């Protein structure tokens, strides 16, 4: 899988399990299509996407239901949603893993684009 | 002021200056409307494009350009913008700070709201 | 105001008010010798306990009592306090923002310098 | 191993390879042991630390030699390093994961306790 995500709960010190992904590519129109999507795991992580051959160059949207993870704990967020907008440059064999640390009222992303 | 955008630039350790900043409103026919913009100052602050009678209730989307910021200093960053997307004064009136904390492969946002 | 403490709390989206912050400057047996402490405002700000002079150069740590905060909203948190050391002054003056930003199991703190 | 040290960096979108990490135990003078140290892998990671025997419930600070790190790649620096002070509570038979997200004014820093 050339695209992994993986969340994190900054509230409980755990992953975020259970968490709704979705993944869209930029499309002609620079209208969003679906690309994948998924609910992460007990080890919070969004698994075997799409293989190399569909994830090609272009720009990508990683939308994480925050908004429904918190409600389900009973915590106040403040966040619809965490976007993250990125673009896909195709160098050396590449995994892209996007994580994203949870907060009711923050949130941090960063991505690790390994060899 | 009650909609305020603060950046910062996690690698030089200072405001991140002269960045572009829009912000929208979901319409009722579900699509985003144009509702303020700006540039950051050299404090890194966006501030009054907004009045409160104007900053009704609704779902807003603060995009934050932060491509052009890294690039504008030969920098080739991973994401396209920074999206924060939140429901605003759903119980009343409040005052909203945005921060965003930028790295090229990472970032982070929170909002500090206030009465 | 050479040195300025700023501390926000993710999970309830608010300045931290009433945290202890303790400032130590390394002395020259290399021990830390206290320099500074407060506890922060209703903005979530500690201010002048310093001067212009006697902010030294040297090497400084920052201690936030992330602990008794969290306890104090009847949270058991992760972390013992949140402690910045860093270098200042060594090519002259300057201001220094740190800003600290709490989750029960995580924190993140980023320096603003200016001249 | 029941401790696990995790280093990201933001700035390259990489793990943090080679950087030194020195974990200590709070000891009844309340000064700080060495306790088990080692050199993040090219996955970032720094691994079997101690066993299940030695990892007792106490005090625990773990140091990421972040300056040594930046002045590797050149980079300008603010933090003399990074410390996580926190402490481990016996209670399910848990891992914990301390990770670290690095650039060069500022880093983040969770804990991820799993059973």
């Amino acid at each position: 899988c050339p695209l992994m995500v993986k969340v994190l709960d900054a509230v409980r010190g755990s992953p975020a399990i259970n968490v709704a992904v979705h993944v869209f590519r930029k499309a002609a129109d620079d209208t969003w299509e679906p690309f994948a999507s998924g609910k992460t795991s007990e080890s919070g992580e969004l698994h075997g996407h799409t293989t190399e051959e569909e994830f090609v160059e272009g720009i990508y949207k990683v939308e994480i239901d925050t908004k429904s993870y918190w409600k389900a704990l009973g915590i106040s967020p403040f966040h619809e949603h965490a976007e993250v907008v990125f673009t896909a440059n195709d160098s050396g064999p590449r995994r892209y893993t996007i994580a994203a640390l949870l907060s009711p009222y923050s949130y941090s992303t960063t991505a690790v684009v390994t060899n």
